[PDB]
């Protein structure tokens, strides 16, 4: 049609327009989250109003354009994405309610406080870094359980009829937009009306690992703490695990590792020594991905991030995130970074969200995004695999006296295990449990009970004390209260595997035949060729589907969990042999800790 001419004039004009109206919302948001106050909340919400209303002027003129008669298939895929409002189709009111239910529920979240275990006067410890530290170090099983109690009160419990509105206004939502629900909603990001059944697929394929992995963690707990504490048949009590949701089990390696008398890694205490600061980390990313021949952070990002927690009086969101500012080279984040082992690797993650910012800020504004959600979470996490090697830590002075036998072998592929395969079903069950509430799959008398039995059903694991429909759990999970999409954490930790190998292959870093090559120990520091493809991929934005974003990268054009069961491959020989060595009861019983 001749009219894309035009269409094509007025989607340049939209998307320049767009990007200077986001980046006012965006700014509001981030001295908000940076400054916790009422007058700061006020101001967000009602600029976010404000952008609402322009959207939904946007995409009532769509339908002036014929757009669905185009030749272009890019001036189709950006017509299309202004047709999608999300929350902005909302009544004006119902918006304004929305937005200050999730204020609500986000600082709650950021300013719980408990009391200390030991000390019933001092009642300021936060989730980061006080009670986070006591759950990732502490091995008194009733003060983890203390804790734990707390926190989730707190967290969970305090806002569950503010959880109710969020569903319900978020389901209106999706109606509005002619979604089923708000799960059909965030599935639609990622382009592919079989994606629920392809994760089943791969997750059904790797469970049988994660099964002996438990197995196996479960036996050495009940060594380390006793039958009281731990049964043989049983889900694993949840506390014990090193981290608040049990969602990765690394925190508890020196008490599960399956060679105690071999080296495992933990460079925590040589960062200490070595006078590590949260500035050095940040450079050290940064170095990181330059080296790789990628884009170096912009002065903006040095001016204006936050990278430590502020020692004023004051409250914030500390939970860890990446910021654009839709201009040029704006881009920030916010971390109240600590000096550990974990956190090097969180800022690697992080760092690769702002690369991808920049790696796209030359696209029009509705391709600004990641090719589907996975792929954002996906790129730091590769660069953290290789930073987390023998390999590489050893290069930097954090790993001394480093012998790289079998035994070491299995304890660091053990160790990966625990943050890699542990983590899948977690990630699984957090928008399973959202879609059964977004799709009224769940009478609100049961909505407690039901978290935990998925919890129980794919993790098996379970809370340290009985909990009951007078609680409410889920929002004790920072994604929960804030209203982020999980999935994006399981496809990433999916298709991280399979940028890792072909990264490793295009560095010269692995080679399946040979013996001096393994997966599980390649460095791509410094490597301009796998530079190359994350450039490929990455300059591309959301402006194709996800598979031909894919196949930039290395050719393929299918989401494939062979990566990941190639990288632990020895790892499964040698657990399922020395499982049966050891007799080790694998699977469990359904959980009696949450009571109908
Ligand atoms: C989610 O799904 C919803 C449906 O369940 C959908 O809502 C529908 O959207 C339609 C707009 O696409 C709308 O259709 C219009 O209906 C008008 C009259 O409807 C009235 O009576 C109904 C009861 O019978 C009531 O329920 C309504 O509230 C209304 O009061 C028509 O007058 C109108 O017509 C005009 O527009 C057409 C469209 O023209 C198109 O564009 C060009 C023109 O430049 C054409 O050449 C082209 O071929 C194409 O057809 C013209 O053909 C016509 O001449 C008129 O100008 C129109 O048909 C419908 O009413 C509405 N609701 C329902 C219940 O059907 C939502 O839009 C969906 N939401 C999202 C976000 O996608
Ligand atoms: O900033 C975010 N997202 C942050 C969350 C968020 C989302 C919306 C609004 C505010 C905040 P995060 O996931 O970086 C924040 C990160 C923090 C983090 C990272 C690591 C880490 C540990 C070891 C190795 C590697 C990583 N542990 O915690 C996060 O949540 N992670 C998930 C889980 C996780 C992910 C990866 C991983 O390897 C381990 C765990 C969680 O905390 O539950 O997104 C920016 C963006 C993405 C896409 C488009 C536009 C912008
Ligand atoms: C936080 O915001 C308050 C008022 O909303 C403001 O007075 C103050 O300057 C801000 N605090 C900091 C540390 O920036
Ligand atoms: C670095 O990236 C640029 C971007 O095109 C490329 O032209 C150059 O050849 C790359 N350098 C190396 C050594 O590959
Ligand atoms: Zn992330």
């Amino acid at each position: 049609v001749k009219e894309e001419i035009q269409a094509k004039e007025y989607l340049e004009n939209l998307n320049k327009e767009l990007a200077k109206r986001t980046n006012v919302e965006t700014e509001a948001a981030w001295a908000y989250g940076s400054n916790i106050t009422d007058e700061n909340e006020k101001k967000k919400n009602e600029i976010s109003a404000e952008l609402a209303k322009f959207m939904k002027e946007v995409a009532s003129d769509t339908t002036k354009f014929q757009w669905r008669s185009y030749q272009s298939e890019d001036l189709k895929r950006q017509f299309k994405a202004l047709t999608k409002l999300g929350y902005a189709a909302l009544p004006e009111d119902d918006y304004a309610e929305l937005l200050d239910t999730l204020s609500a529920m986000e600082s709650n979240f950021a300013k719980v406080k408990v009391c200390d275990y030991k000390d019933s006067t001092k009642c300021d410890l936060a989730l980061d870094p006080e009670i986070e530290e006591v759950i990732s170090k502490s091995r008194d099983h009733e003060e983890l359980a203390y804790y734990w109690r707390e926190f989730y009160d707190k967290a969970g419990t305090a806002v569950r009829s503010q959880f109710e509105r969020y569903v319900e206004l978020n389901t209106k939502a999706a109606k509005l937009n002619n979604f089923t629900s708000g799960a059909e909603a965030w599935l639609d990001e990622y382009e592919d009306d079989t994606f629920e059944q392809q994760l089943e697929d791969i997750f059904a394929d790797i469970r049988p690992l994660y099964q002996q992995i438990h197995g196996y963690v479960r036996f050495r707990l009940r060594k380390h703490y006793g039958d009281a504490v731990v049964s043989e048949t049983g889900p694993i009590p949840m506390h014990l695990l090193g981290n608040m949701w049990a969602q990765q089990w690394s925190e508890i390696a020196d008490i599960v590792s399956p060679f105690p008398e071999k080296p495992l890694v933990d460079v925590s205490a040589e960062m200490e020594k070595q006078g590590y600061t949260p500035l050095k980390m940040f450079q050290m990313g940064d170095d990181f991905f330059t080296s790789m021949n990628l884009t170096k952070l912009p002065q903006d990002f040095w001016d204006k991030s936050i990278i430590e927690k502020p020692t004023d009086g004051r409250d914030l969101v500390c939970h860890a995130s990446a910021w654009d500012f839709y201009l040029t080279d704006d881009v920030r984040i916010k971390q109240c970074t600590r000096v550990t082992q974990d956190q090097l690797f969180t800022v690697h993650h992080e760092l690769g969200h702002i690369q991808y910012f920049l790696q796209y800020q030359h696209q029009p504004f509705v391709y600004r995004t990641g090719a589907n959600p996975g792929f954002h979470e996906a790129v730091g996490d590769v660069l953290s695999l290789s930073v987390s090697t023998p390999k590489h830590l050893e290069k930097i002075g954090l790993l001394k006296d480093y012998v790289r036998d079998d035994e070491a072998r299995i304890n660091q592929l053990f160790l990966t295990a625990l943050d890699k395969i542990v983590f899948l079903p977690f990630a699984f069950t957090m928008d399973k449990y959202r879609w059964s509430l977004f799709r009224g799959e769940v009478d609100k008398a049961n909505w407690n009970c039901a978290f935990w039995k998925l919890r129980d059903e794919y993790s098996g694991i379970e809370p340290p004390v009985v909990r009951s429909e007078k609680d409410f759990d889920a929002p004790a999970k920072y994604h929960i209260s804030a209203d982020v999409e999980y999935l994006r954490y399981l496809v990433s930790f999916i298709i991280q595997f399979q940028f890792y190998k072909s990264a490793c292959i295009k560095a010269g870093q692995y080679d399946p035949d040979n013996v001096e090559l393994p997966l599980d120990n390649c460095d791509i520091y410094g490597s301009a060729a796998a530079g190359a493809a994350f450039h490929n991929m990455l300059s591309m934005g959301a402006s194709k589907p996800w598979p031909d974003a894919l196949e930039a990268f290395n050719g393929e054009r299918i989401m494939s969990g062979k990566a990941i069961a190639e990288y632990f491959e020895p790892l499964r020989v040698w657990l399922e042999a020395e499982n049966i060595k050891n007799n080790v009861h694998i699977g469990w019983t359904t959980s009696n800790k949450c009571v109908s």
